[PDB]
């Protein structure tokens, strides 16, 4: 990784810029600002604990390189690749008028989004922040695993950390298990599916896993939900990859897939 100097950084975001269209968004623990340097436009991220975070986030991008991984470049400060699409949460919602993703593509993003975590739990790290803000797109729409500032290398902690509306029960307990992982991703499924946010204070039900129940329940079905966005989804693949999400969001951690298998179902789905 590159060691940028704090006024190179200063200088390339125009002073960090808070203003919007250098001010690109608010990430994890800081404000993500656009910059350059040789005509290449990078993203930088400005922030006892957080130096913390700052050096995982170092160590296990030095450690984890996959295709369906954030690339760190360097620090001060984080400087990653630009990613051109923004967040699947923000291509979810339509931020800024984009166009609604096709069912086509919401099934290469679950399933290279399923592909990060199982390079990551393979090589034995829990990022405890899945999340589909947390899950970039490329130039060509390929999913991204960001933002490993909480991730760790059964267990329990003091410091309950991640999103509550993504977090299984066992995390939102102190536990840190890859099992928690899983139920997230269970959730970001479910936003792929159904074009809503996981919690919405204005929407009934306000968190979206508990649309798992009303379907359970009978009193709703996954057509109900299905994002009305989207002219090329077929019953089939949608209910397959609901069928994923619902095992994901098993309330007995042990009762849930692993990654390689939650990653089998997806690549079968297609
Ligand atoms: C209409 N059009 C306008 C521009 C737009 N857009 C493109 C982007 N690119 C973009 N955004 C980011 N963060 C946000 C999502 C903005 C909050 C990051 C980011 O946080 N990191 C990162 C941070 N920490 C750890 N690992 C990675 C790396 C790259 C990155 N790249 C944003 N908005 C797309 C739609």
């Amino acid at each position: 990784f590159h060691s940028f100097s704090f006024y190179e950084l200063k200088n390339v975001t125009n002073n960090f810029d808070e203003r919007p269209i250098n001010k690109m968004g608010e990430g994890g623990f800081g404000v993500v600002y656009k910059g350059y340097v040789n005509n290449t436009t990078v993203a930088v991220k400005k922030l006892e604990e957080l130096k913390q975070q700052f050096d995982q986030e170092i160590k296990v991008m030095a450690k984890c390189q996959h295709e369906n991984l954030v690339e760190l470049l360097g620090f001060s400060c984080l400087v990653y690749v630009y990613m051109p699409n923004g967040s699947l949460l923000d291509r979810l919602s339509c931020l800024d008028g984009t166009p609604p993703l096709s069912w086509h593509m919401r099934c290469k993003i679950a399933q290279g989004a399923a592909n990060g975590i199982n390079f990551l739990h393979e090589n034995h790290h829990i990022h405890r922040d899945i999340k589909s803000a947390n899950i970039l797109l490329d130039e060509a729409f390929t999913a991204k695993i960001s933002d490993f500032g909480l991730a760790r290398a059964t267990v329990m902690t003091s410091r309950i950390v991640g999103t509550t509306a993504y977090m299984a029960p066992e995390a939102l307990r102190g536990e840190i298990t890859p099992k928690s992982d899983i139920y997230s991703f269970g959730v970001v499924l479910l936003e792929i599916i159904t074009g809503l946010p996981a919690v919405d204070e204005h929407r009934e039900p306000q968190l979206l896993l508990d649309i798992k129940e009303e379907i359970e329940d009978e009193e709703k079905t996954i057509e109900d939900y299905i994002d009305k966005k989207m002219n090329d989804a077929d019953s089939t693949s949608v209910e397959a990859m609901y069928s994923v999400a619902s095992q994901c969001l098993h309330e007995k951690k042990n009762k849930r897939p692993d990654i390689k298998k939650v990653q089998q179902l997806l690549q079968e789905m297609t």
